[PDB]
């Protein structure tokens, strides 16, 4: 026995509630792991997540490290488990609510998010290839922060995978999946062409722009920073409906406000420009995750980030 298995894991602490199923911190062979538990009737959701996390060549420093899918029978019922790396800081949402970040800190968070999304989006054709994957629910609550101050993308359960050879998506995609607040304009107004996989990648980029705005607000320079807020906190109620979002994003054409103080700092001017170029209503005009990664890599190099 060398591989990680559920019978050898001891749950220690409740740490979150997933889309479906509960999240715990557990100990496996002296190490801390995260465990997400589903009931037997949630087998479809558990299986789909296990399937995405088992995708060939998925592993990357900025994608949640998956360990195993398993079952655990306690003698009364069977639990369906997913086991992954554990990150003490939790989500980027938790981290930004708790702390302010330095310019260096902000670039680290943004660059790592873009690098993880670029890998998710990347198709590798051939032998041990990799299908392009679109997230469909990117947001700050779905990104974790590591001890080294970098991010890893998580909550891949709603992802869609593309097969290049047949130009097909692995599932029959349902309309308007995802957190309403982060839905792209084309998803909100249902103009999205769900037969073109590039449509999904473009919608992820819009959501990434919103996450970058959340990070930038928390960047503290000379003690100057904004308070933590979710995108559109100023325009929509908590738990907004598709109709509430559509009226703001599609009809009124509003985006999160880019404050004047972001023009005084080079790192913030770069971040603000990226946000604007993620927020275009026309998905085809948006930057790619790879282009953003390149821009932010050049910036981190200029700042001398360790
Ligand atoms: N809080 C916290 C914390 C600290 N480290 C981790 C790692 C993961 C998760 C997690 C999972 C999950 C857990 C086990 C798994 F095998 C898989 Cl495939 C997913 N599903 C939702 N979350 C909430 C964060 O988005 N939470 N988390």
């Amino acid at each position: 026995g060398h591989m990680t298995i559920a019978r050898d894991i001891v749950l220690q602490e409740s740490i979150g509630k997933g889309r479906f199923g509960e999240v715990w911190r557990g100990k496996w062979r002296g190490e801390e792991v995260a465990v997400k538990i589903f009931s037997s009737r949630e087998e479809r959701s558990w299986f789909r997540e296990a399937e995405i996390y088992q995708t060939v060549m998925l592993r990357h420093e900025n994608i949640l490290g998956f360990i195993a899918a398993d079952n655990k029978d306690n003698g009364t019922w069977t639990q369906l488990w997913l086991v992954s790396d554990y990150h003490e800081h939790g989500s980027l949402f938790d981290y930004l609510n708790r702390y302010t970040v330095t310019v260096e800190g902000m670039i680290k968070l943004a660059l790592s998010t873009a690098s993880g999304l670029a890998h998710l989006h990347m198709e590798i054709v051939g032998t041990q290839g990799k299908p392009a994957i679109a997230h469909r629910d990117l947001k700050s609550k779905n990104i974790l922060v590591k001890k080294n101050g970098t991010c890893c993308i998580a909550d891949l359960g709603l992802a869609v995978r593309h097969d290049s050879a047949t130009d097909t998506i692995d599932i029959a995609p349902n309309h308007r999946v995802g957190t309403k607040r982060y839905m792209a304009p084309e998803v909100l107004d249902d103009s999205i062409n769900m037969k073109h996989f590039e449509s999904f990648k473009r919608a992820d980029i819009y959501a990434m722009g919103l996450v970058f705005w959340e990070i930038a607000r928390r960047c503290s320079i000379g003690g100057i920073h904004e308070d933590y807020q979710l995108p559109y906190y100023d325009l929509v109620p908590s738990d907004p409906s598709v109709e509430e979002m559509r009226k703001v994003v599609c009809e009124q054409k509003l985006r999160p406000n880019i404050p004047n103080r972001w023009q005084s700092c080079e790192a913030l001017r770069v971040m603000a420009k990226i946000m604007r170029e993620c927020w275009y209503a026309n998905g085809a005009a948006r930057l790619t995750a790879l282009r953003i990664k390149k821009t932010l890599s050049q910036l981190s190099q200029q700042e001398g980030i360790k």
